[PDB]
RNA sequence: AUAGCACUCUGCAAACACGAAAGUGGACGUAUAGGGUGUGAUGCCUGCCCGGUGCUGGAAGGUUAAUUGAUGGGGUUAGCG
């Protein structure tokens, strides 16, 4: 319903979130869980590699099954829990057997619904299959590129990809983005759409929302000097350049793919 | 600086950054995500110009590198005088 709350305080006045009470309220699955340390954005010669990166909560992992490949034995849907490694929500499922694993929640996937993978799984959300035993014109979620390796594609909450046809051994695949490309047929996708759609409608309201998500500030290169960027420098303001990156790359419509060897694997580019 | 806004790049062995390389951060993330740039709650709004510089997409005409080596011109001497 996006809650917008009240300007009991100017921090406060432009705050929405949303409302999810489906959502598990305990702790999550202890067996699932492993410890997580933060980076600050700096790679093993301790150089900083990703600025604006730094602080915020502390979390843990939650060892997520993206290869889904307990074929063959039903599994029912126990909970939906929030994970905060990701903006989706994430399912833990019980098998007949009494593994349990966790899994990227479809949308509409509730406690007590009934999931599989494999070949002769059902046209059910939340089951895996091969894309060679989709129906065409669906929409699928969790897209693998690699065979054995698991979902790579359409991950994020509200994703989803559709099916176009399946030619040769290659089906034909329209991603969020607009690309049209191509995924061999024997790479295993999930019925269905990610849930959460509704996590882009948020409004953080204050800075320390952004602190707390781990998000240092980000200082423009007018704002700096000569020695910094090229674009500091000056008495008052004044751009006087093309845009470019602190380390002069052209930042409006310049672009940077280089990649030759998956060529081929693109049929209709996106307008890059 | 900031929440909010917009443009743009990036299909994942991602773009981007560090490094001589191996490798590492991005991220144990996957376009509702990540980087760069500008603007700066909110209200009402955001007009005209693509001639210049840049960027993006065409075209296969003119010009042009290495490479290749057709011809022509000389040096030398067996011989003829």
């Amino acid at each position: 319903p996006i809650q917008k709350c009240k300007p009991t305080s100017p921090g406060r006045r432009f705050v929405e979130k949303v409302v999810h009470d489906h959502l598990h309220k305990g702790a999550p699955y202890a067996p699932l869980v492993e410890a997580k340390k933060r980076t600050g954005g700096r790679n093993n010669n301790g150089h900083i590699t990703t600025r604006h990166v730094g602080g915020g909560h502390k979390q843990h992992y939650r060892i997520v099954d993206f290869k889904r490949n307990k074929d063959g034995v039903p599994a029912v849907v126990e909970r939906i829990e929030y994970d905060p490694n990701r903006t989706a929500h994430i399912a833990l499922l019980k098998y007949a057997d009494g593994e349990r694993r966790y899994i990227i929640a479809p949308k509409g996937l509730r406690a007590g619904d009934k999931v599989q993978s494999g070949n002769d799984a059902p046209i059910r959300p939340g089951n895996c299959l091969p894309l060679r035993n989709m129906p065409i014109g669906s929409t699928l979620h969790n897209v693998e590129l690699k065979i054995g390796k698991g979902a790579q594609l359409a991950r994020s909450a509200g994703a989803s990809v559709q099916l176009l046809g399946r030619d040769g051994s290659y089906a034909i695949i329209r991603l969020r983005s607009g690309e049209m490309r191509k995924v061999h047929v024997e790479c295993r996708a999930v019925i269905g759409e990610v849930s959460n759609q509704e996590n882009n409608l948020r409004s953080l309201g204050k800075a320390g929302a952004a602190r707390w998500r781990g998000v240092r500030p980000t200082v423009r290169g007018m704002a700096m000097n000569p020695i910094d960027h090229p674009h500091g420098g000056g008495e008052g303001r004044n751009k006087g350049i093309q845009p470019v990156s602190p380390w002069g790359q052209k930042a409006k419509g310049y672009k940077t793919r280089t990649n030759k060897r998956t060529t081929k694997m693109i049929i209709r580019d996106r307008r890059v």
